[PDB]
């Protein structure tokens, strides 16, 4: 199909830091950018967790130097949780999209076939993720919001700082 625009306006450590703006991929992924667009409008409320479909309010938990900025864990905000709309997890869409370099966006996992709502900004070009996550968009403003939050991250992955996901939606 055509293409979605959506946005993060961004807080770091309570601090309004800016917008980041995201083109999706609709024409190429379309069942996983609808996920990631609807997960940023939240229309489709409550999910089987009880949490709301929803990255407002979420943060990025996990935040690694030179790698890349991932969030979308709006159930246990830990990595261990996040729900697709679809109900839980869901398969690899396709890889024709390929990891490039910064501000390439694509989908958190832990093995084939298991997309949730956990999905990464990428802050270098991670070509080794290629064929294993599936890209499915990329930044096209507020990269310096981008690289804001990852001067908060740690090789550890902890923030040193909240980042959170102040608001969402969706533009055009």
């Amino acid at each position: 199909m055509s293409r979605s625009k959506v946005f993060f306006d961004i807080t770091i450590g309570g601090k309004a830091s800016g917008r980041i703006v995201m083109e999706l991929y609709d024409d190429v992924v379309p069942k996983t950018a609808g996920n990631f667009r609807a997960l940023c409008t939240g229309e489709n409320g409550i999910g089987k967790s009880g949490k709301p479909l929803h990255f407002k309010g979420s943060k990025f938990h996990r935040i690694i130097p030179n790698f890349m900025i991932q969030g979308g864990d709006f159930t246990r905000g830990n990595g261990t949780g996040g729900e697709s709309i679809y109900g839980e997890k869901f398969p690899d869409e396709n890889f024709k999209e390929k990891h490039t370099g910064p501000g390439v966006l694509s989908m958190a996992n832990a093995g084939p076939n298991t997309n949730g709502s956990q999905f990464f900004l990428c802050t270098v070009k991670t070509e080794w993720l290629d064929g294993k996550h599936v890209v499915f968009g990329r930044v096209v403003e507020g990269l310096d919001v981008v690289k804001a939050v990852e001067s908060n991250g740690s090789q550890s992955g902890k923030p040193v700082k909240d980042c959170m996901i102040a608001d969402c939606g969706q533009l055009k």
